[PDB]
């Protein structure tokens, strides 16, 4: 009957994931957490809002990894955050957590939210031994969020009516593309042409794209609500199959002249998991960043 | 505190509307129609979803114009469906729907519905008085709501994330635009040069557009749910505030090198009614099928 | 993946409920009728607004029984509609279609609307053979949205907060429980107690209720929206495991001092079908009404 | 247009409410609070979720009073929390907080959340001037969201359909009545008599809820996603004129034998603010424990 949503982490993008599942009527939830009793907290806490949102989502905490048997999505944002010393670490937790998917919920369908999450993600599908469509990693569904948000209330639109492409990578080397920006389906450049927004203020629009997580934290806040509300849409896109085009960091198996690695491109979500993965076709400059990004994705992966 | 909808015209769309409404919880709705009774049948029965729906909308039947006093929203479908003949009886219809705004509800949004509504739309604009940015004709969004979606099917991704525009009138000379169409926000060409949908197919789909009316009466049914939907989307961008880019029929002042008349174009619809009118930058055999449309509407204008 | 959900029966309630369907993604829907090409006609349409509800059903029709086969829901309206003649014609209908049913998706979750229901319900479970817990007959949950509406109106609260039941039949011999209906959860003697509204207002209401369907037909129209409603409220509950309390006509073994017999009462509906049948402890008073209820029921089945 | 939501306090309550007004598409959010920067760095984070949410609501921090201008609606989380030694302190907030919805937001509906609440709303209700419909405080929704979810998942029936009134005051005081829970609008006692559930489960259950704070507490966790979720159906049966009958603290004028004091008893929520003040009929028995919750109220007003 219902999915069971195995939340690996119980921090604060784990909150907003189980208040969002349950607002949504997802499926039953486990917040499981290696804190003890922690996750049966927030667990109780989020559970009485089935009463409020007319829903009916069990959700328990766990400090068990078995609790992962019978999980239908997995989703892991575990892990501590010399940011190149926690590679190993969190390789660590990846592994464990790598054995019991393969152990306990072998089917389920993952999603890994760790940073760096292009590394943190291939880690998790080897460790696993998962499907290929069947794990990817959160990115460009959370980085356009702030580029399309960020435009649409210069040019006073409908936030969603902006679409945008950030690919290669999550982080810093992230890959903005201009000319895959478009507001109700029209190319940006017309809105350019217009005058009604100029390219130094896309430009301003693009550094802080890069550095929202920078800018939030400057702020004395932390970036965790966008985060669990994209990660959010990409689960219930499997789930509802709803085959929505979202940009994941997902295995690479030639795309952009690129094998071997995961990183962050738009692919359809459904009921299959990854049942398509787009290659956008980018010219030698837009390629140029993506390498970079990759090659930054595989220097920590070389460390973890 | 609540908005007032009236629906002028209580037939199939109507009835649909009114469902949506209330599963929505948009508004109290008035069904206004000339037949004695019927829109009072009709109100009586959608009220009892208010129920199953968890919402709080009045719903209630008239066949008085006053009922319009206090209207927030006017959606007109109204009308008599040698189809030149029926030009001037529908223009009588305007008439006296558009004394009745100017007199009970001069400030109400208004959207028009009744065929052909390029040409009703600016009629009922120029009996009501109502500003320019107040009243628009429901065009683009119903046609491209077809386009968007066979083009979904046979890319395997999700209906919304296929954006297209369809400009210039509503009906048989309607131009669709084959350079603005996207997928995920991704160029329609780029899926025709990876082979995952052809040109050809592509031309099928677009005849299959223009003549979904027809293919469905051909049926031995009417189309009046999408319309309905459609409608809806559009009258929930203005109460919601939601600026959303939607296609309509709206009153041109030199876009596409006209003027004076209605047309479909991308507009911004938010709390100000048209809030943005946007002109795409066609090229000039875009702005051939453009001219064709216009020419069309005013052919008929000039027999109202 | 997605819940296949056939509709057997294409007229008036069947197109409101795909209409549903597809606003709330509750799975894909086959529109069948024996009709020619006309569910074609109305899924084509209906097919459409998946772009404007943000959805991913698919709607197709269909004049083949075959196309049961899969099915996880079968809703059943099809049927004529000297009404003691329909009887027997109705009740071949039901032998047809639970032949069907049998070969061709005999672990589906069904819901018989053909009137009379109570009997309709009883001779499909009969020739479909599947399971008590899996076939249903709506009833309450319509009749009792009447009743619960009319109150608030009274009472100025939202709709569903008022609570009622509406017991032994669908139709002339249904049993209102006065005893049984709370306001916001508070017995409505107080409400009474307090002026509120009086115990004549209540008594109007209840006839009301009781004729609303002639009602609605005397003024010139024709009761649709809010049985399809109820019947995807009743459908919802069961996809999605939501375990409402919600009246319907179901296979009575000893409640009420009745056995071999369907007649209406709370359920509860979940992933199990019919999880629970809660019998009401009513009074000598009430179940004396009930069982002139099952009466009729028993009198029409021997008819058919 | 859009409404105005302030939020005097940005903290964990803050935060979740902020999220669900977004998810919700309520209206424009400012998240106010006495620390700098922190409510712009949760407001930006929370902006981006408008992408994933299809909503247009603006979200914007401020570390200023005069932002409440124009605030449709107030929600009062902030304050500190020998608990009688910080009364006066929050006494103190309320007056600086109350001086300013005089000042700059008179006619907006207040929602007190800073405990002890049912003395800090009437606080608020004498220092900012509003009228008595229009400032609540939050109690029984968040209550008997916990007593209503126990008593579902026993019964395994959907949360929403249990219906249960906490009166008296919001704390260790509250009121439950066992006499007014129902579970699909059936008297509770039915079930009990039916021995799905027994007194002492219950009796259980009724301890459990009172002490559901402190439960959450000793897990390692703390209380906000249910009272935020609480706070939200609260104000959104006000904007969207619901008219929900949810239990509220509220002036008392009269009703249990009580005035000049706020207390929780079932209030109507409407467009007009508190349309209705619901007085149950209670016995003697339930009227003594609300006489002792109206003490302890009036025990720590007296030490504001």
């Amino acid at each position: 009957p219902k999915a069971k949503i195995v939340l690996v982490g119980s921090g604060m993008i784990g909150g907003v994931m189980a208040t969002l599942i349950v607002q949504k009527n997802l499926g039953d939830v486990v917040l499981f957490d290696i804190v003890k009793n922690m996750p049966h907290g927030k667990a109780l806490d989020t559970s009485h809002t089935n009463v409020m949102a007319y829903s009916n989502c069990k959700v328990s905490g766990s400090n068990t990894y078995d609790d992962l048997a019978g999980s239908d999505v997995v989703i892991v944002t575990a892990g501590f955050t010399n940011r190149d010393d926690l590679l190993p670490l969190n390789n660590k937790i990846m592994i464990e957590i790598g054995g019991h998917i393969k152990k306990n919920c072998p089917n389920a369908f993952i999603i890994v939210v760790t940073n760096p999450v292009d590394v943190m993600v291939q880690l998790l599908h080897q460790h696993s031994g998962v499907p290929k469509n069947k794990i990817i990693g959160l990115g460009g569904v959370l980085d356009t969020s702030r580029l399309k948000y960020y435009i649409s209330q210069k040019l006073n639109v409908c936030p969603r009516d902006v679409n945008a492409h950030i690919v290669g990578a999550h982080g810093n080397k992230m890959v903005l593309l201009k000319r895959y920006i478009t507001v109700g389906g029209i190319p940006l450049q017309e809105f350019i042409n217009n005058k009604l927004i100029s390219d130094a203020e896309l430009e301003a629009i693009f550094d802080r794209t890069v550095n929202t997580a920078l800018e939030i934290v400057n702020l004395h806040a932390s970036p965790y609500v966008a985060p669990a509300a994209a990660i959010i849409e990409m689960a219930e896109s499997y789930l509802k199959d709803l085959k929505k085009v979202l940009i994941c960091s997902t295995l690479l198996e030639g795309q952009y002249g690129h094998s071997d690695i995961f990183g962050g491109t738009p692919v359809v979500l459904g009921a299959n998991g990854v049942e398509q993965v787009i290659e956008l076709q980018l010219n030698s400059e837009e390629k140029a960043k993506f390498d970079e990004a990759i090659a930054e994705t595989k220097r920590m992966k070389a460390l973890a």
